[PDB]
């Protein structure tokens, strides 16, 4: 066999039921293939977890949560991707899920990354929040611990209806695995500091999500642990001394002084908090890069909901940080 990917081979058959049409993606996770399947009669997405001992065990935890999720019938569990079944072949474990279209990231890169709407944001956001609400679930108390635009999927190309994908790093509340997770730009002060987390850290990733969806680029986009902190801290300061005192990595990013307080371990950035989402958004010359300006929907009146309801899941305080019932109660969201 060779290695950790498994030889795909287009046209043949898996059990006499999964017809292999082509590799949809690959990565760190293993492949994703889109094959037609003949009992069902209808196209799947199988995701096949690489032959190797620690990504198998991972991808047990991924099974047990998709079919927990799929398991609570409600109404908040169709903005999550539905596992139909898993089984083993060629010493692979492969989740079968339904087709969808393409991820958000795409979304951005066919309008030449100057962002959608403020009101496709809206529709993006109402769903996510209802997605997290879900999540947050005594039952589950799932953390997604991926968020971003790749793992959110549009159920149909014409439509804004969306899912959440790629439940692998997925751990439930009190079952912290990893100290080092989620996508870097996505990431959460609290795990850069390398402290515990909760659902938090996904209210987090969809504040600079949601800001990225409307400009076409990054809120904070590092390029290693440091720069990460450091472009978190242009728009929101110095993190409180309460966190950074509990913070097994804060000498990482700062230093106490005499004082008693925190500054920056400079060894270069716009100083802290000086960085505006409200120059960053645009508020008040016409949008990113101008581009919204006088367009329906677009106001300023908007933009301070928005930015307002950004603010609030950027939250440094994972205790305080807006969570998903309180969000959908936002005035951004209402008629
Ligand atoms: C294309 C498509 C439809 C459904 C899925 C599922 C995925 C998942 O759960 N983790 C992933 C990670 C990377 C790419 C795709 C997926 O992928």
């Amino acid at each position: 066999p060779r290695g950790s990917h498994m030889i795909v081979k287009n046209g043949e058959k898996w059990m006499d039921r999964y017809e292999i049409d082509s590799l949809i993606g690959k990565g760190s996770f293993g492949q994703v293939v889109k094959a037609y399947d003949r009992v069902e009669q209808e196209w799947v997405a199988i995701k096949i977890i690489k032959n190797k001992k620690a990504f198998l065990n991972q991808a047990q935890i991924e099974v047990r949560l998709l079919e927990l999720m799929n398991k609570h019938d409600t109404e908040m569990k169709y903005y999550i991707v539905h596992l139909k079944r898993h089984f083993m072949f060629r010493n692979h474990l492969c989740l079968v899920f339904e087709m969808l279209s393409y991820n958000l990231y795409d979304l951005l890169r066919n309008t030449n990354f100057r962002g959608v709407s403020l009101n496709l944001t809206r529709k993006f956001a109402q769903q996510m929040c209802t997605a997290l609400l879900f999540l947050a679930t005594p039952e589950l108390s799932i953390i997604h611990c991926d968020l971003k635009p790749e793992n959110i999927l549009l159920c149909n190309p014409k439509r804004s209806a969306i899912k959440i994908v790629d439940f692998g790093s997925s751990c439930q509340l009190g079952q912290r695995i990893y100290q080092y997770i989620q996508s870097r730009f996505y990431r959460s002060p609290e795990v850069l500091l390398g402290m515990p987390y909760d659902l938090a850290i996904d209210m987090w990733s969809l504040g600079c999500i949601l800001v990225e969806m409307h400009t076409g680029e990054p809120l904070f986009s590092g390029a290693n642990e440091v720069d990460q902190m450091n472009k978190i801290v242009e728009v929101l300061g110095i993190p409180p001394a309460h966190i950074l005192d509990q913070a097994p990595k804060a000498r990482k990013f700062f230093e106490k002084l005499p004082d008693g307080t925190w500054n920056l371990k400079k060894t270069e950035y716009k100083p802290p908090g000086t960085r505006k989402l409200h120059n960053i958004l645009g508020v008040e010359t016409g949008g990113p890069g101008g581009r919204r300006a006088g367009e329906s929907g677009h106001t300023v009146a908007d933009y301070l909901k928005f930015k307002d309801l950004i603010l609030r899941m950027l939250d440094y305080d994972p205790k305080t940080r807006i969570q998903p019932y309180y969000a959908l109660q936002h005035s951004f969201f209402k008629k």
